[PDB]
């Protein structure tokens, strides 16, 4: 460690505990910056070189964490919870806790390869065919998007699981025991529990169970209504009107969002056209033109627009050279206070607007955050940073914003196309709901450890069934590994924060729309042009995570909790339609079949 990065002397108290923080939050900048930027230019350009550069990166953080948590550790380890500065607990808390960096070396050294090696497998697995392969983004993505053909998505879906979970099984084992081993010498259980104390919440898992309560009528009817659709054009021996879904039909990987089929589960067809990814198409609709409508957006609001550096730095298509990169989208703070990226293989449809969007609510967040100390620059909890692009797509999906930025000529308001766009939203928004509530549930019990390797996939599907009311479309066993197939689970990133930013989206923009002055129906909201409601939206970005979220919340909405209340008004009338077309119709919500697997194709796997 370089000598101006380590800590010099401090006094055993409370007085000293705040000048030990200050520099701390000094030093950790240029740490955090050359961390940030071997990442990037790994993520950017993935050769085995930038990998050893970001595992030598990665080390430096470790070394610093080390001298300054031990530090810590030195002087107020039995004192720092009776100091009377509730953020001061917060930092010094944070910083007595060393996490990897309580690993000796070799181990350190393996620890930051295995996540480095989970991560290279996870973004260069393909799919081949002959000579040729596909790549998830965009081949894959495109082919469980819009083709229709049950053995092409078997192909696909079989494909892509096999490639990534295969190999990942061994190398995501010994991450977990070191990343327990880790942890449990800062006082936590398991590395899960620790995941969870980041929402302060005593009571956390039976606050989300109460919520998810609420939400499983919503999905029950969405997923009956939606399984009727598919029987339709599948017929009876691929779909089970009283058995779970096949997993691949839903017009997503993961099948967490189901927007893609909306063409196959629109009410009433002959209303304005809510899809609108063929007019941007026949537009010619570009990556920049979608950021750049994105900004303006923002800027509409009277928050902040993309910095130089940003349009400099970013990159927002796949790379064309020779070059392999990880697709999966992002947003990046270098904490310098000057770069801030987007990293996103964009492709033109309107869910990948919303993912920009999405995006470029994280860098916004930044902006506005940015002259903080280093360690108040997050969320108030993670669910509002992955909320924040949510809340403003939210009005910019609304047929009327369409209309206003060219992609929508007829504007209708009534009945049915009222049922057409809440549906349509539902696809996106309900259906995702159990896929984000499960995710983390079974990485808790792998790190608790009641869920050992032996039974990593078969927890998994268990929960799949459970929740989403799914089924693999072939038979899986223990050599897969289903969960490593999906982004955030080799890239060790959490997952629970998307459940909680499902939900508090809506009770965002409730508050923004009456702060606007807005005063219909809250799903025809278009917060555009408000510079009020810009003002309360930046004073929750500008505070970062200096004040508790319970705090941040009551201020912003009038309460002090997550509450599915909003979500629910949202969506009432969808969810009235839905239960009366399903009486209607006999349906059975559920999945009491809950064996059934579809058969194979009869020429598996040729075509
Ligand atoms: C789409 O249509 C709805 C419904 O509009 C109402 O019913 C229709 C059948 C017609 O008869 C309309 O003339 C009638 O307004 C619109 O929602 C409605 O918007 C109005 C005005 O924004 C709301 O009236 C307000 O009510 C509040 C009390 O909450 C008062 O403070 C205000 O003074 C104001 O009068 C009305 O509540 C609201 N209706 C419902 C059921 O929520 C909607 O605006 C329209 N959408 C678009 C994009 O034009
Ligand atoms: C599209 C979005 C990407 P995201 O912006 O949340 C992306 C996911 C990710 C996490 C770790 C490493 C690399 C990428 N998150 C980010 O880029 C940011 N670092 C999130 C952030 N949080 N605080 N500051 N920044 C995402 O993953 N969405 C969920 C719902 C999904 N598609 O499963
Ligand atoms: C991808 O990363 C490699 C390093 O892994 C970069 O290659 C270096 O480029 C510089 C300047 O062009 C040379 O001086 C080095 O000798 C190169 N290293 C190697 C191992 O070849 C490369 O520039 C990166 N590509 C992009 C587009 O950024
Ligand atoms: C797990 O399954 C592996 C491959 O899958 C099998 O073959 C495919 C083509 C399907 O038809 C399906 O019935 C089977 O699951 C097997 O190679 C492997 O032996 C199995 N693993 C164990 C431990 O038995
Ligand atoms: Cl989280
Ligand atoms: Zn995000």
């Amino acid at each position: 460690l370089d000598p101006g990065l380590q800590p010099g002397q401090f006094s055993a108290d409370e007085a000293g505990a705040q000048l030990f923080a200050q520099s701390y939050q000094s030093s950790a900048e240029q740490v955090l910056f050359q961390s940030v930027a071997a990442s990037w230019a790994h993520d950017t350009n993935i050769t085995a070189e930038n990998a050893r550069r970001q595992e030598e990166a990665a080390l430096l953080s470790q070394e610093f964490a080390e001298a300054w948590g031990q530090k810590a550790k030195e002087l107020y380890e039995p004192i720092w919870q009776q100091f009377t500065d509730p953020q001061l607990r917060r930092i010094i808390g944070a910083v007595r806790t060393l996490g990897s960096a309580n690993l000796p070396l070799a181990k350190r050294q393996q620890y930051n390869a295995l996540l480095s090696q989970m991560s290279r497998i996870y973004s260069t697995a393909k799919v081949c065919l002959t000579a040729t392969c596909w790549s998830l983004d965009p081949d894959l993505t495109n082919i469980l998007a819009s083709s229709r053909s049950y053995a092409m998505l078997l192909f696909a879906w079989e494909g892509w699981h096999n490639a990534a979970g295969i190999p990942l099984k061994p190398l995501y084992e010994d991450f977990t025991a070191l990343s327990n081993e880790a942890y449990k010498q800062d006082g936590f259980t398991d590395t899960g529990a620790y995941w969870r104390s980041w929402y302060n919440s005593p009571t956390f898992e039976d606050d989300l169970e109460h919520l998810y309560q609420q939400l499983e009528p919503l999905y029950l009817n969405l997923h009956a209504f939606v399984r009727r659709a598919l029987h339709r054009r599948y017929g009876d021996r691929y779909i089970n009107l009283r058995g779970p879904i096949p997993a691949h039909l839903l017009g997503d990987m993961w099948a967490q969002s189901w927007e893609n089929i909306y063409d196959m589960v629109v009410p009433f067809p002959d209303k304005p056209n809510l899809d609108v990814t063929s007019t941007m198409l026949q537009q010619g609709w570009q990556a920049t033109h979608m950021f750049r409508v994105a900004e303006e957006f923002f800027t509409s609001l009277e928050l902040s627009p993309m910095p130089p550096e940003f349009w400099e730095g970013s990159m927002l298509e796949k790379p064309a050279d020779g070059r392999e990169v990880v697709c999966h989208a992002s947003a990046w703070d270098f904490y310098n206070r000057k770069d801030f990226r987007i990293k996103q293989c964009t492709r033109v449809t309107m869910d990948q607007l919303s993912t920009v969007h999405h995006e470029m609510g994280h860098i916004q967040y930044y902006l506005q955050y940015k002259d903080l100390p280093v360690s108040l620059r997050r969320g108030a909890n993670p669910g509002f940073h992955e909320a924040i692009g949510d809340v403003l797509a939210l009005s910019v999906s609304t047929p009327e914003h369409l209309h206003k930025i060219g992609l929508l000529d007829r504007v209708t308001n009534d009945t049915e196309s009222d049922i057409n766009y809440l549906l349509k939203m539902a696809l996106e928004k309900i259906a995702f709901l159990p896929f984000g509530y499960l995710v983390d549930q079974w990485r808790w019990g792998v790190f608790s450890g009641r869920t050992p390797p032996s039974r990593y996939n078969f927890d998994w599907w268990y929960l799949r069934t459970k929740y989403q009311g799914i089924c693999p479309p072939v038979t899986r066993n223990e050599t897969h590994f289903d969960a490593g197939a999906k982004f955030h689970v080799p890239n060790v990133t959490p997952y629970i924060r998307y459940f909680v930013s499902f939900v508090l989206q809506f009770q965002f923009h409730e508050a923004l729309c009456k702060e606007a002055g807005y005063e219909g129906p809250l799903h025809q909201c278009d917060i555009y042009r408000s510079t009020k409601a810009g003002a309360k939206l930046r004073k929750v970005l500008r505070a970062g995570s200096s004040r508790p979220w319970q705090e941040v919340l009551k201020d912003m909405v009038g309460l002090d909790a997550l509450d599915a209340q909003p979500l629910l008004k949202y969506f009432q009338l969808v969810t009235q339609w839905l239960q009366e077309q399903n009486q209607q119709n006999g349906e059975v919500l559920g999945w009491p079949e809950y064996q059934w697997h579809p058969p194979l194709p009869d020429n598996y796997p040729e075509g």
